[PDB]
């Protein structure tokens, strides 16, 4: 899709897929080629959302994802 969410408990994290896409590339987060990727709590928080922001933008705690 251009747009996904993650439906997750604390607050659904939308995704702009598209919009990282035609504003970065597709190398980003697609080396090889998608298959998926599941993006979970786990490697999000890690080394995926929540490590490019950083020097991009700066929600410092919360709510820069999860809608709540
Ligand atoms: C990181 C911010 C992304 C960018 C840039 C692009 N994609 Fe992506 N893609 C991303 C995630 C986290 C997911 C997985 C969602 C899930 O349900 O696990 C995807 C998924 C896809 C898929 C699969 C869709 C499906 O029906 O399962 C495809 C085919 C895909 N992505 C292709 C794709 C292309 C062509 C992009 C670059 C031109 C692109 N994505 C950018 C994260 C990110
Ligand atoms: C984007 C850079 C995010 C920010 C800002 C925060 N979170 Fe997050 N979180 C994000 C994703 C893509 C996911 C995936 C959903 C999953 O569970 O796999 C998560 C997940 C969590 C979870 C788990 C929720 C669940 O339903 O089990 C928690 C507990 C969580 N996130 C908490 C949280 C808090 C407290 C934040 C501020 C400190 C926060 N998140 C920011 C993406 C992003
Ligand atoms: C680095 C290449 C990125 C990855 C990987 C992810 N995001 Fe991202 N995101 C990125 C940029 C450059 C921007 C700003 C775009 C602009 O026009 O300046 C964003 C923005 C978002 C937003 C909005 C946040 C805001 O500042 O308003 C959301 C909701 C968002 N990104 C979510 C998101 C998630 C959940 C990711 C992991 C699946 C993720 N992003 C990865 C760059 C990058």
């Amino acid at each position: 899709a251009d747009v996904v969410t993650y439906e997750n408990k604390k607050g659904n994290v939308t995704f702009d897929h598209k919009a990282h896409a035609e504003k970065l590339g597709c190398d980003a987060c697609h080396e090889g080629t998608p298959a998926k990727i599941a993006i979970d709590k786990k490697s999000a928080h890690k080394d995926a959302c929540k490590t490019c922001h950083k020097s991009n933008n700066g929600p410092t705690k919360c709510g820069g994802c999860h809608i709540k």
